[PDB]
C-alpha cells in the first residue's frame, strides 16, 4: 500500500487499458490519486487519473481516447458499479523541467460529457491546478503504468504551489463565479485554508472539520451545510444560500494566509 480501493479495480484496469491502447508508443505513465488514494472515496466521487505522454496526441487519438472513454464513465452517481473518470493528460516536457504556469494537453471528465459527445473538446491550455495535481501526486498516487511519481516527476518551488493556491482564491469573486459549484467551492476554500496554514493537504471532508472550530459561527454554519451535503446527509436549496455563500468566499478572500504560515511549507 498505498491501494486501490477493490470496489474500482475493474474499472480502473479497463480505463488503463484503453489509454495504453489509444496512446501506443507516445505514453510514459498513467496514475492513480486522489479520493480513490488519498482518502474520502464517496458515492458521487469520479476516479482520478493522470496520463504523461511525450509528444502530443494526433486528432485521431484524442477523438478515439475522447469517445471510448465515454463509454468507460458514467455520470456521478448514476451507478455504483460504473463511476465517473477524470482523465488528465500533460506533456512531460511541461513537468520536467517545469514550465509555469503548466499546460494541460486535454482533459475528459462527466461535466464536459454534452460537448465531448459532440465531438467538441477542449483543446490544450494552461492551468494552474497542474501544479496542486503533480504537488498531491507526489504525496499520493499510484503508477498503474510506469513509474511512481517521486521517480518521474519534481516538486515545484514553494513561490510556485503559493501562486496555485492562490490563483482559484482570487479568481472567485461573484455570484455568477459560484452558482452550480456552490458546495464545491465552500469545501476547496477550507482545503486550500488548511494547505496554506499547514503546508499539507487532507480531503474535503477533513479540511471542513479543521476550518469549522475556527470560524466566527455564521461562517461555520454554512461551511457545515457544504460538508453534509458533499456527506449525502441533506440537499440543500443553494439558491436561498447564495448570499451567505458569496459572504463565506469574501471572509475567505480575506482571511486565508498570503504566504506558507514558517516550518510549514510543503515537504
Ligand atoms: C477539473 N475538475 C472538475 C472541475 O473542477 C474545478 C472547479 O471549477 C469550477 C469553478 O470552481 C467555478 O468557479 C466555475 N464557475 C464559473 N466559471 N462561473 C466552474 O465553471 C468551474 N468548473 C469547470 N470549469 N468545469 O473548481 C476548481 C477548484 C476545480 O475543482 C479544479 O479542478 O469542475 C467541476 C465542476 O464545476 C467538476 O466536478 C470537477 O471534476
Ligand atoms: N489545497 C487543495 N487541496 C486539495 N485539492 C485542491 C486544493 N486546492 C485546489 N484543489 C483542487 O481541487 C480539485 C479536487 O479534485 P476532486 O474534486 O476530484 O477531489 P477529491 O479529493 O478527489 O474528492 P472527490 O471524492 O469528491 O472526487 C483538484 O483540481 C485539486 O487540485
Ligand atoms: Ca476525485
Ligand atoms: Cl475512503
Amino acid at each position: 500500500t498505498l491501494s486501490i480501493p477493490p470496489s474500482i479495480q475493474c474499472q480502473t484496469e479497463a480505463a488503463c487499458r484503453l489509454i495504453t491502447r489509444v496512446t501506443g508508443d507516445t505514453l510514459r505513465a498513467i496514475h492513480l490519486y486522489g479520493s480513490a488514494v488519498a482518502g474520502g472515496l464517496k458515492p458521487n466521487s469520479d476516479i482520478d487519473l493522470l496520463v504523461t505522454i511525450c509528444q502530443p496526441l494526433t486528432e485521431a487519438q484524442r477523438a478515439t481516447l475522447m469517445q471510448e472513454l465515454l463509454a468507460l464513465s458514467s455520470p456521478p452517481g448514476a451507478s455504483a458499479e460504473k463511476r465517473a473518470l477524470q482523465v488528465t493528460v500533460v506533456l512531460y516536457s511541461q513537468l520536467v523541467p517545469w514550465c509555469f504556469p503548466p499546460s494541460r494537453e486535454m482533459q475528459f471528465g462527466e461535466w464536459l460529457r454534452e460537448d465531448i459527445c459532440q465531438g467538441i473538446y477542449e483543446p490544450a491550455q494552461q492551468d494552474w491546478d497542474m501544479v496542486l495535481l503533480i504537488t498531491q501526486i507526489l504525496e499520493t498516487s499510484i503508477p498503474l503504468k510506469g513509474e511512481r511519481a517521486e521517480r518521474l516527476f519534481t516538486p515545484a518551488p514553494a513561490a510556485q504551489l503559493l501562486k496555485a493556491l492562490r490563483y482559484p482564491l482570487d479568481l472567485w469573486q461573484s455570484t455568477a463565479d459560484v452558482q452550480g459549484d456552490e458546495y464545491h467551492i465552500v469545501l476547496t476554500l477550507a482545503r486550500i485554508w488548511y494547505t496554506l496554514s499547514t503546508g499539507r493537504f487532507t480531503s474535503k471532508d477533513a479540511a471542513a472539520d479543521w476550518l469549522l472550530p475556527q470560524l466566527p459561527e455564521d461562517y461555520a454554519a454554512t461551511l457545515r451545510a457544504a460538508q453534509r451535503e458533499y456527506l449525502g446527509l441533506e440537499q440543500q436549496d443553494w439558491h436561498i444560500l447564495l448570499p451567505a455563500v458569496v459572504r463565506f468566499v469574501d471572509f475567505a478572500k480575506a482571511h486565508i494566509p498570503t504566504q506558507f504560515t514558517g516550518h510549514h511549507h510543503h515537504h
